[PDB]
């Protein structure tokens, strides 16, 4: 039950090593630190969709029987019985979702001075980090990069 | 049953080490302390949703039979029997939620003086810490950072 | 059956060590004492919700059959039988709540003099302690901090 | 359960080696770095489509029986019973999807200076990298190439 | 489960060796590099079509019985019962698709200078590579050839 903590530390070490080894070429070998807080999903979570295609349209129905009596007298006392049996296009996914996905990432990046870095270089550094995390606004990952003199 | 206390201490040690090793570059090697109080959920908690898609709309129903008699005399003594059988798109999630999530985080950060730190630096330090915890206003995590001379 | 007393003493020792090691940087190494009285819930307490989604709205019902006869003569002696069978979205949580939660916390904090401490420093010390306990007005935790010369 | 992390590191090492060994001819042996963040799908995920071809059109139906009584008196009290049985063209795919696909790729490319590289060379380098990843806007792969002097 | 990565590397090595050993005669023994990113389909995927030929046309039906009563009185109170039984031409394919097809190819080709190569030679080199991959716009294979001085 501490294996989960070891595992999340492994994931954060991977992404942290990645950001450091991708941004070390630009800023310097030791002028950058990153600590990534990965919240991981450890819920066992199956799922079983079962979709059917709507066969409401008679031009894409698929009958198997059709017993269609049409009486008609003429006091136009008509009639129209109409049985049917259809066949249905049925998809059945049976997912057994993963134990250990990343629900969300949080990355904090500090980059040393040189003199404050230029704004364009800051934008492109943010973009590199955004690609190195695997940033996904779907998961709501949040990245914060700052430049401030070290000590 | 003390394994839970050891486990929560492990989680708080991880997040505390994280905040210290992310903010140590800026403020100094020992000019920051953080103690994180993690309340963890240890309830066994399964769950079994079972959703069905509304097949009220005849254009997305999926019949399997339809026995549709329509008598009509003319004293317009009509009639319209209409049996049906449908087929339904049925999802079945079976979650077995995790034992040891973080229900909420509480972080207290103290940062040493230098002379009181500037307000902009304080904002950016708060943001770094907010990313290092994995701050989520969903869980109602609460962070409090203060700057005050040590002893 | 004394394991419960050992356990509650463990929890109070953790939170007390936490408050002491978070406020020791500010006030001094030995100018603060805290004794935390944790009332813990040791009741075995399961739970089994079982929610259903209201399928009163015909636009989100999910039929499985519908046998809908509509006779009508004209003395407008009408009729409308209307059977139905529905399918229902059914969630089933099966919680087995924890044995050893904290029902409530009570923290008493004494901080030594220096000359009485300033009021702003007192507010921020109260806030640090409030975060270090894991204060939750939901549990009705109560914190009382006082400054008064030691002996 | 760490085999997944080893596996994803393997995939990223393959694609990173590929980009480096395809762009090393142009920019130089060590004037390029690439770190590829591959998010992999590890869900067990079966699937069973079952399509039927619409036999609504009588010119492409395939009867097996047809009991077609047509009474007619002349007060033109006609009648037309018409049973049927059809046969249906039924496809049955049974996929057992892969464990370890790439849901998405993220590539960050840094290329050293020479003097900033020309824009046309930058476009063609981006295109080479786009082919070396196996870029697919279907998966939403994201590539970011930048040129900036190393250190 | 790493056998898939070894296998895809094998396929890419085959196609890369092929492009190199087909274009080496023209451009030179070492004036060309190619790295081919093959995305392979590893899904188990069966399939079972079952087609029937439409026997709607009476001139290509194939009866097995036909019980065809035709009463007729003359008040022309006619009648025409007409049973039938047909026989149907039924094809049954049972595919068990391959594990390891190439869903898509991506080829990046770099060719050294000599002075930039002529445009006609570039077109014919692109065509040779297009044949050496086994280019198929059905799979959406993508090829990108560029000429740029090496280093």
């Amino acid at each position: 039950n501490d294996a989960q903590l070891k595992f999340a530390n492994d994931v954060e070490s991977r992404i942290q090593r990645r950001i450091e080894a991708i941004l070390s070429p630009i800023v310097g070998n030791g002028n950058v630190h990153a600590q990534v807080t990965a919240q991981l999903d450890f819920a066992n979570k199956e799922q079983t969709e079962e979709h059917y295609s709507p066969n409401g349209d008679a031009s894409k129905a698929t009958l198997r029987s059709r017993q269609l009596n049409i009486s008609e007298q003429v006091p136009r006392s008509t009639q129209r019985n109409e049985t049917s049996n259809y066949e249905v296009d049925r998809t059945i996914r049976h997912t057994k979702m993963n134990v250990g996905d990343i629900e969300r990432l949080s990355v904090a990046v500090v980059v040393n001075y040189k003199l404050p870095l230029t704004a364009d270089q800051m934008k492109q550094i943010e973009d590199l980090t955004r690609e190195a995390m695997g940033f996904s606004d779907k998961r709501g990952d949040t990245l914060n990069v700052v430049n401030s003199p070290f000590s």
